[PDB]
């Protein structure tokens, strides 16, 4: 459940992030067995991204993408994907490009616990282009359930899992009242901002904001959190104690004197210590097939080598849930500190990731990958 009401922010450059890009399919590829292709692009700011899937050169139609959603860094990422069959000929590839990027990049396929309820809404002005882009999701735990997208024909809050259209009709229209509302505030933030910063009124900028709860085990009152930015930095944010705020500069200073007098995060503690972890709850129960469940990973290794003296090993855990997950290579039984793709999305609701290490070819023995997850009855040790 969206909170009730939101308070504009007081009169007190844009930031240039350049996309990761994976490209890779949802499961291990088999020539003639269905699959989706996945190009998977984060940590890119600002928000305003080109991006295609190419079979042998050419522009696959159709294309679905997730909604836009944001890292704790507040850079953006966004799942492309495709269904498709492979063969041995046919080359597939992903296209994008950026502001950050001087041409289009082409990477080719080459083959027990707490939990939590966020929102994240982005806003994006647009000058001479009618009003800010507006996109909003909520999550329960690393599951998506509900979006908001100004630019889509609805014009409603839209449900993104089963369980949520359990919910009766008074739920719809009020969550698509309070996301107009939560729109409004942020069309207006934006224009008080780029006075505030002295900005040209002919650019784009971007506001971002997160808030959720956390509860634990127990399911009762955990921690709460509402954080706001401006071009991706921190402007003001909640404290932990939810009776104070975090003003990042003195335009910021500004919001806080404000939203202090009017004694916004009172507002906002009732919401995170009641209605949030009520409404949590509730999702917990009404999709506790979807929600309460763990996917263990399916790992295997691969070995490539690289030159005469080195080689790398790269330990592999596919389709899990939920996305936190540790992989360690451990030389002899003494863990060894290698790199660390980005975990990502498989698009089907769980996740992939890998841990690589580079080590002396002919010592390929001596290492072992170690997978801790909350779904494994035990934890597995891969060796070669």
């Amino acid at each position: 459940l969206l909170m009730g009401t939101l308070g504009i922010v007081g009169g007190g450059g844009s930031i240039q992030r350049t996309p990761k890009i994976q490209v890779y399919s949802r499961h291990p590829a088999e020539n003639g067995k269905s699959n989706f292709l996945n190009c998977y692009v984060s940590g890119f700011h600002p928000s305003d991204i080109e991006v295609d899937l190419l079979k042998n050169g050419e522009r696959i139609e159709k294309v679905e993408h997730s909604d836009l959603s944001f890292s704790k860094d507040w850079s953006f990422y966004l799942l492309y994907y495709t269904e498709f069959t492979p063969t041995e000929k046919d080359e597939y590839a992903c296209r994008v490009n950026h502001v950050t990027l001087s041409q289009p990049k082409i990477v080719k396929w080459d083959r027990s616990g707490s939990h939590s309820m966020r929102y994240f809404f982005t806003s994006v002005s647009r000058p001479g282009r009618g009003e800010p882009r507006f996109i909003a999701v909520g999550y329960v735990d690393d599951t998506q359930f509900v979006r908001f997208d100004s630019d889509a024909a609805s014009q409603r809050m839209e449900p993104r899992a089963p369980w949520i259209e359990q919910e009766g009709p008074e739920y719809w229209d009020g969550e698509t009242r309070k996301v107009k509302a939560h729109s409004q505030t942020h069309r207006v933030d934006l224009g008080t901002l780029r006075g505030a910063y002295n900005q040209s009124e002919a650019g784009s900028h971007t506001v971002q904001r997160m808030y959720g709860c956390d509860v634990g085990s127990d399911w009762r009152f955990l921690r709460g959190y509402h954080q706001y930015a401006y071009d991706g930095k921190d402007y003001i944010a909640l404290k932990e104690d939810l009776r104070s705020w975090t003003a990042a500069d003195m335009a910021a200073q500004t919001t806080k004197h404000k939203w202090e007098a009017a004694h916004v995060a009172e507002q906002l503690r009732a919401y995170l210590e009641g209605t949030c972890v009520e409404w949590l709850r509730r999702y917990l129960e009404n999709g506790k097939e979807t929600l309460q469940r763990t996917d263990a990973p399916k790992t295997h290794m691969t070995h490539h080598a690289v030159s005469d003296h080195e080689a790398t090993l790269r330990c592999w855990a596919l389709s899990f849930y939920p996305a936190e997950i540790t992989l360690t290579w451990q030389r002899d039984g003494e863990d060894q500190t290698t790199e660390l793709v980005e975990t990502r999305p498989a698009g089907d609701g769980t996740f992939q990731k890998w841990a690589a290490v580079v080590v002396p070819s002919g010592q390929e023995q001596r290492y072992t990958c170690h997978v801790q997850h909350e779904g494994l009855p035990k934890p597995l040790t891969l060796r070669w």
